[PDB]
């Protein structure tokens, strides 16, 4: 039963839950992987890792996906997470010479992974490791805009750990600016079309239904991540959260924030579910009789029902993953799956 401020009887009804059938697998796999790679200590990935629900959250989003495909997107989600993790800590003792060398590391080796596939800092050699195999599914046109988004995520991890050091808490506006960046909208967006095995032309991408649909998909999970992550980062003094934001500029209550929260996820599916006809409609369009028309219909219509899926995988990771039962830590500052 989800908790009544967080229940969402539309997705309930209307998001049906779908599950990768290679899921089984892509659970101990991507468990094996973390264990080899060490990006966590054995005894919390034999206590944790499978209770953290990361593998199950991809895999109720790339539906159709090769195995291959998924299990490096599995892989590169579990290192993201504890990335964030890095990230938390970081800030909280106040290393802010590992911070800047690490991002510094990140953005040269997501440029070029095979040379830092053994480094010294497991974390890096864990992105190197999963980036490569992502970056050899489809052309390099595809592997320079991931790249390009990534970058980007990566500086706007800085800005958080400045904000979090400096004590600010961004704008509402300019919160929901740097969300896109901080949740990591377009990989998220990017990663459709390895698993769809199509990277499709700029053309189709930015056609204005796809855009929209994409943008509504990952505003939603990143709203509702806020919404149900705001007891773990209200008890682990995090800033960056959309109900942070309002109790702060708009001078809400803690219950008027949610309310408010809860508001503009509700109305990100509303507004899916418009865009989600057009953007099907132009799925058909595209099949106009050609190879490459069928190749490009095919894809565009399993990457927005993807989209559609990421909407029902957000919502039930969070009921169901460790990650953000704080009421069950002895100290709800410090979450026992991270290392402190
Ligand atoms: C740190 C969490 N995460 C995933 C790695 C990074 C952008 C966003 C996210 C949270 C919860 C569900 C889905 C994505
Ligand atoms: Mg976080
Ligand atoms: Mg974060
Ligand atoms: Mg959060």
């Amino acid at each position: 039963a989800v908790p009544p401020s967080l229940r969402l009887p539309v997705i309930e009804a209307a998001f049906p839950r779908q599950l990768h059938p290679y899921w089984p697998k892509l659970q101990e796999t991507t468990r094996t992987w973390l264990l080899e790679k060490r990006l966590m200590p054995a005894d919390k990935v034999e206590e944790y890792a499978d209770g953290l629900c990361y593998t199950d959250l991809m895999a109720g989003y790339y539906l159709g996906a090769p195995d291959e495909v998924l299990q490096a997107i599995a892989d590169y989600s579990a290192w993201f997470f504890v990335w964030d993790d890095r990230h938390d800590r970081d800030i909280v003792h106040g290393r802010a010479g590992a911070w800047r060398r690490l991002r510094g590391l990140l953005h040269t080796a997501l440029d070029s992974p095979g040379d830092h596939l053994h480094h010294e800092d497991t974390l890096v050699a864990g992105f190197a490791d999963s980036v490569r195999r992502l970056y050899a599914f489809l052309p390099a046109t595809w592997n320079a805009r991931f790249a390009r988004h990534f970058h980007t995520v990566i500086e706007a991890y800085d800005r958080e750990f400045h904000n979090r050091t400096r004590g600010i808490v961004p704008g509402v506006e300019e919160y929901l600016e740097l969300r896109r960046l901080t949740f990591a909208h377009w990989i998220w967006t990017d990663l459709l079309e390895p698993s769809s095995g199509c990277e499709l032309p700029d053309a189709v991408r930015k056609h204005p239904a796809y855009r929209r649909a994409a943008l509504l998909s990952q505003e939603f999970g990143a709203w509702y991540n806020d919404l149900c992550s705001l007891p773990k980062e209200i008890a682990g003094d995090e800033v960056h959260n959309l109900g942070i934001s309002l109790i702060t500029h708009h001078s809400l209550t803690l219950e008027e924030a949610i309310g408010e929260v809860r508001r503009r996820v509700e109305e990100c599916i509303t507004e899916f579910l418009a865009v989600e006809r057009d953007a099907l409609r132009f799925a058909d369009e595209l099949a106009d009789g050609t190879v490459r028309g069928k190749e490009l219909s095919g894809a565009v219509r399993a990457n927005v029902g993807n989209m559609r899926n990421w909407f029902s995988s957000v919502y039930w990771f969070h009921h169901e993953s460790g990650r953000y039962m704080v009421d069950s830590w002895d100290d709800r500052s410090t979450p026992p799956y991270v290392n402190n």
